[PDB]
């Protein structure tokens, strides 16, 4: 569960939730009502609520006083399994009680002011079995209305409206038990379906998909999200679905493997991740990158260390990656998010059993292209050309104000990639390899829809972001991201 997220509470209400319904060690997070993008981390200690900043500028979660996190949900995770790790003058701070939110907001069914025809329309034309949404109830105001779909223009299929009263603060379905939250019904009549008096099981199968679009009406979603706004309210409700990724990453807090990482905590998942074989013969296996597949693949990555250089050159070697995507400068605000992993123009150098000369390097406005050519030491006939596009120009918070450069350098990157025959995954890294490297890869994976099966092609962005986040953690970090996404998708659309 991330019911310890409450995305529309003011740090007031925060502070009063803690000390009128929690207890010492209670603890949630919040959107910064402050400056928006930031995160607050509110926690009972000692009968006094502390607020903790969590900063996000698209790289990763900055927790103050503690550490670096991929999730806010890998975040709470941590600190409640590892105490005497977040700090205030150097007081212990626990996080015990997750204090839960009612609010159904960020409910992936949750639809709030929605008529009842407008309902009807979606789960007609977009529903299936057990497709299910709740809404407000317009007629008896403070009542909702739960929608569910059920069946196989024939009447083999249907939808049943069922009222949901909210008597004295709670929820009922007409009879039987009464509910805390809209959840809390939602999810009991998910395990216990209401069956109908001629048998018809109300299944809640899956919540309605609302956000499956026609890539040619990209334009009209991207307005509709713009209102009073949308992709907030969307992002949040595909933030509220993490808690579902929060696999092994095992390998990665291996003694061995720990200097391996730029961030302690932000790991690859054991599942997907890049198992190193050329093995020079303890613990030759691992390098902090996952292997990203659509539903052409890519490696998602972190920026390399002084340590990290060599197993670099190894994966890049194995895999057969013919190109790299760097979407970093190698030091931003006088800090190194990626050392140089590539020799001067001319230049030959050796990483450990690996060779790479340095061919050319030519300019373009917003990136560098290196042609690189790697090979295994004393091994000739093993030489292939890497091309390394280093865009240079991305700013060091948030994400750029036009995408027509991130655009055109991804339709570089893809043609070169299509020219070589049998050329293995596309190598992206940033710093932590999750925020700008994640930004670059949905990008890419869904204008190559958009190129295989043309503008009539059903696009659906947080779908498609939840498929790259259960393979490397925080995959696409921020809500800029988010709409940064939608924002480059409408100029390639429009573009052609
Ligand atoms: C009005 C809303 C108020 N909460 C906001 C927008 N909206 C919505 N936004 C995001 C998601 S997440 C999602 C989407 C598609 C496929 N998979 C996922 C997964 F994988 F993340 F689960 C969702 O289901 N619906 C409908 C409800």
């Amino acid at each position: 569960s991330r019911r310890w997220f409450h995305p529309n509470i003011t740090g007031v209400e925060a502070e009063n939730l803690l000390l009128t319904r929690g207890v010492d060690g209670s603890f949630l997070a919040r959107p910064s009502k402050s400056n928006p993008g930031d995160f607050t981390l509110s926690v009972r200690r000692n009968g006094a609520v502390t607020h903790i900043k969590i900063q996000n500028t698209g790289d990763y979660y900055d927790l103050y006083g503690g550490e670096k996190f991929a999730t806010l949900a890998e975040l709470v995770q941590y600190y409640m399994e590892h105490h005497g790790q977040l700090k205030e003058n150097g007081d212990v701070i626990e996080l015990k009680y997750p204090l839960n939110c009612a609010d159904p907001t960020s409910e992936r069914w949750f639809h709030g002011h929605l008529s009842g025809k407008e309902a009807e329309k979606l789960l007609t034309e977009k529903g299936k079995h057990g497709s299910f949404l709740v809404r407000e109830s317009q007629s008896h105001p403070g009542d909702f209305v739960l929608s569910v779909r059920t069946g196989d223009n024939d009447g083999k299929s249907k939808v049943t409206h069922v009222m949901i009263r909210c008597q004295e603060l709670k929820y009922d379905v007409g009879g039987g038990e009464r509910f805390d939250s809209l959840t809390d019904l939602v999810e009991h009549y998910k395990k216990n379906p209401m069956v109908e008096t001629l048998g018809t099981v109300l299944q809640l199968k899956q919540p309605l998909n609302t956000t499956r679009i026609n890539a040619a009406e990209i334009e009209s979603r991207v307005r509709e999200l713009s209102k009073l706004q949308g992709f907030w309210e969307e992002f949040e409700t595909l933030q509220q679905q993490e808690c579902k990724l929060l696999y092994s990453r095992k390998e990665g807090q291996r003694q061995e493997n720990k200097n391996k990482n730029r961030y302690k905590n932000i790991l690859p998942f054991d599942h997907t991740r890049v198992v190193l074989h050329d093995g020079d013969p303890p613990v030759s296996d691992y390098i902090n990158a996952n292997i990203i597949m659509p539903e052409k693949s890519y490696i998602a990555t972190q920026g390399c260390l002084q340590n990290t250089v060599n197993d670099f050159w190894r994966m890049v070697f194995q895999e057969n990656s013919r190109v790299i995507v760097m979407t970093t400068k190698e030091v931003e605000r006088g800090k190194s998010k990626c050392v140089k992993y590539w020799p001067d123009e001319y230049a030959l150098k050796e990483y450990g059993v690996m060779r790479v000369r340095n061919v050319k390097e030519s300019a373009a406005h917003d990136y560098t292209l290196r042609e690189l050519k790697l090979s295994k030491v004393g091994q000739g006939n093993t030489e292939r050309t890497v091309w390394q596009y280093h865009f240079r120009t991305w700013p060091d918070h948030g994400v750029p104000s036009d995408p027509g450069g991130v655009l055109d350098f991804l339709e570089e990157v893809h043609h070169k990639q299509e020219s070589i025959m049998d050329a293995g995954p596309v190598v992206v890294h940033c710093s932590a390899g999750i925020g700008r490297t994640g930004t670059f890869i949905v990008i890419d994976i869904l204008i190559d829809i958009i190129r295989e099966k043309g503008v009539d092609c059903d696009i659906d962005v947080p779908k498609t972001i939840q498929m790259v986040r259960s393979q490397r953690s925080g995959m696409v970090q921020t809500e800029a991201q988010y709409r940064f996404i939608y924002m480059a998708v409408q100029h390639y659309i429009e573009t052609l």
